[PDB]
């Protein structure tokens, strides 16, 4: 359903959905702080589904999932020339630990979004985006600051889990659709095994397999350095159609948020000229246009920026009040950001393609697509160019 080497990826994450981020969706979460005291704001959608319980919990759930993406953001994503749509989900959407807060019926939409993106003519990745025990303790898994993947049966449960996807997804029915199941989104390799991690990534590759299905497998680089991959998962060793999803950004350190912003589009090239070099097909799975940490809780819940020295020991580089809305940012940071943009769009289509993360926020601007696009701040076409040839690719 897809030409991996041939064609490129436009495509946009449809974050916050099925997996709630308090960055993303602040409005969710915003209802348990007290004044300005934020301690007691559930930090990740396992505890926010526990302090609600099971039937607030899927009250507000069914109207979120209802809303928050409906069939018209694909029409809209398909007019706006993108091609394919990166879905997360967590576990829970298929199957609770014993005692596990969370609430179904994901499900039900993500088959929905699969007949929408049918209907506009894009194509999917579906993503397994939280593990049980977390992969990576941020909230994005479902449960910050829990490392326990590899601990128990965890492991087993995401295989389990897995295999549900791969006879629900990666059959015949949604062939023309789904162009990769990603197995597991950002496992955080500095503190898992990596030889564990390995092993859970070729069993799931030889699982998907063994069903009957030809459906590229897609493995997140783990934070690995580039090229890691090469040797595994080959042609060589019988094993194919496989795609390495890289993550980038340069806003979750102070070293790269100091960088100015000829910098920061040297980076952006130079992604473009490793990923070139590696074996596999790959993808830029999540980037954005953030050159700062400053949307609310992008850190997390009760966390704040290191922009603005607020986190993580970073010096202060600049205010982070000036950039929480579009309409005052300064000429000079719009067009910053569009150089920025058309870089990393250069390095990323230099391979295959490229995933924005996100496709909307509720109010932070440098993490949806939507609102740069119609703020003229992402190329619309997605092929127009400002700033031409940043790269030098050859």
């Amino acid at each position: 359903a897809w030409d991996y080497d041939n064609n490129v990826i436009r495509g946009v994450n449809l974050g916050g959905w099925f997996v709630l981020e308090p960055y993303m969706t602040p409005s969710l979460f915003e209802p348990f702080q007290n004044g300005n005291d934020q301690s007691g704001v559930p930090v990740d959608e396992y505890h926010w589904t526990q302090t609600l319980g099971k039937e607030a919990a899927l009250r507000i759930l069914q109207k979120h999932w209802s809303t928050w993406i409906t069939e018209q953001d694909f029409k809209q994503i398909s007019n706006l020339g993108l091609n394919f749509v990166r879905i997360p989900i967590g576990y829970w959407a298929f199957q609770l630990l014993d005692n596990d807060p969370y609430v179904q019926g994901q499900v039900q939409y993500l088959e929905k979004a699969l007949g929408w993106a049918r209907k506009n003519n894009i194509r999917v990745w579906i993503d397994l985006h939280g593990a049980p025990g977390s992969q990576n303790g941020f909230d994005n898994s479902g449960l910050r600051d829990s490392y326990n993947f590899q601990n128990g049966d965890n492991t087993q449960v995401t295989l389990n889990v897995l295999n549900t996807i791969f006879k629900k997804y990666g059959g015949n029915e949604y062939s023309d659709v789904v162009i990769g199941i990603e197995l597991l989104n950002e496992p955080l390799g500095p503190v898992l095994n990596m030889d564990k991690l390995k092993q859970f990534f070729l069993d799931g590759y030889n699982s998907l397999r063994q069903t009957g299905s030809v459906t590229p497998v897609i493995i997140h680089d783990a934070f690995q350095v580039f090229g890691y991959w090469n040797n595994f998962l080959t042609v060589a060793e019988g094993q194919w159609n496989v795609v390495v999803d890289h993550h980038h950004y340069q806003v979750f350190s102070g070293g790269e948020l100091s960088r100015n912003i000829n910098d920061h589009i040297s980076v952006a090239c130079n992604w473009g000229w490793d990923a070139k070099k590696e074996s596999h097909w790959n993808v830029a799975g999540e980037w954005s246009a953030a050159l700062t940490d400053c949307a609310k809780w992008l850190n997390g819940v009760n966390r704040g920026a290191r922009y603005e020295g607020a986190y993580d020991n970073a010096p202060y580089i600049g205010s982070c009040q000036p950039l929480l809305d579009i309409s005052q940012w300064s000429d000079e940071h719009k067009t910053d950001t569009r150089r920025y943009i058309e870089a990393q769009l250069d390095a990323f289509e230099y391979t295959g393609g490229w995933v924005f993360w996100s496709w909307k926020t509720e109010n932070a601007p440098e993490w949806s697509f939507q609102t740069l696009t119609y703020n003229g701040l992402f190329p619309q076409p997605v092929t127009d160019r400002q700033f031409p040839n940043q790269c030098g690719f050859h």
